[PDB]
């Protein structure tokens, strides 16, 4: 998985 | 932030 | 699994 | 925060 | 289980 | 708070 | 002001 | 999580 | 995430 | 100004 | 990403 | 001003 956020 | 992971 | 929360 | 776990 | 909580 | 628990 | 959180 | 805030 | 700005 | 933030 | 600016 | 980013 990966994922990019604040 | 960015995460890469199992 | 995996969160992202306050 | 954020956590990835099982 | 997992929880998030005031 | 957050808990990862069984 | 106040807060709590994770 | 919670805030009290102006 | 939370932000309070003016 | 206040931010709670990854 | 995220940004308060004038 | 305030910037969170990667």
């Amino acid at each position: 998985a990966f994922s990019s956020f604040n």
